[PDB]
């Protein structure tokens, strides 16, 4: 049995955190669906990386539950995470049923947005701590990764691949953590 | 005036290869082209993302020259840059102009293939190294980003980052790559 991780990308989303923990999940044999909020169609990213879902959000719910739920980062991505209802249910069902949720940079705003993970350590990009802080929900860390239970977070685009072998690891082990990460060439 | 880049995009391409060094340098100001090896289709990369190319290599060769060639690396990617008689020319012409060539992972093995840059240091993955050094045209680096004039190349997924603000340093200079460097969060 393969764990199973739902990418949920968004338009402007930050493309090197959408593939990042895409790919390096893919290497852990992770099986990894890139939903589109939006629909099926392509994905226009922050720095203008036109990507293509594998399915529409809709489409991806349906075919659910999810061992992990990544939420990626940029903060016009970040908005529209937000701001969308069927997120919302996405992430209240998998709070509901103890799964992982995954968070980088800006994303973890979204949780902020639909009150997910309240009394958590959290961390984000430098930039995005004072909208996630507000109201004192979370407690903020500044490691590069900051995993509290079931809510993982991460910070920025640098600490991207950190961030993607916290989610093997926390699926598939440290061993295999240790083994995808060798042929990467990391610090 | 910017810079400006051309990244060719072949079938098995890393993904992560490809986004990383587009994204960094965006950041940078340089005007990047995403080019299509073999067409304006979407290209399906090695771990299954699956990106649009904002042009055909045919395309966007006849707007340039570019102040920098990049090659992202995967092998399958890697071989399909190999076998073209376009690529050839790209980087024959490039070479000719004294422009840079950059190339990352198994890409550097385009290099080899098209007879682009003998004498010159290079990296590449490990894996890729004994492909690099059949006849002994280059001389080989273990550095993480290994620059011999004009022929820049690097090792992997991991090294991407390193690579590509090598490049923004090479085309709009130091001060420019650390302003980019900062905001990414990188250890």
């Amino acid at each position: 049995a393969s764990k199973r991780a739902l990418v949920i990308l968004a338009k402007g989303a930050e493309e090197m955190q959408t593939v990042i923990p895409v790919d390096v999940m893919r290497r852990a044999g992770i099986k990894v669906t890139v939903a589109g909020l939006a629909g099926k169609d392509p994905v226009q990213c922050s720095r203008d990386v036109v990507i293509c879902p594998d399915a529409s959000l809709e489409d991806a719910k349906k075919e659910g539950p999810y061992d992990v739920v990544v939420l990626p980062g940029g903060n016009l991505g970040a908005q529209n995470l937000s701001e969308s209802a069927a997120v919302k249910e996405i992430l209240k069902e998998q709070e509901n049923r103890k799964g992982l949720i995954a968070a980088i940079c800006a994303g973890p705003t979204a949780l902020l947005a639909h009150e997910i993970g309240f009394g958590s350590k959290v961390t984000t990009h430098p930039l995005a701590k004072d909208k996630m802080m507000n109201g004192g929900h979370y407690t903020y860390s500044e490691n590069r990764v900051e995993k509290d239970g079931l809510i993982l977070t991460s910070r920025g685009p640098g600490t991207s691949f950190e961030f993607a072998l916290a989610i093997v690891e926390a699926l598939n082990g440290k061993e295999v953590a240790a083994q995808v990460k060798a042929p990467l060439v990391l610090k």
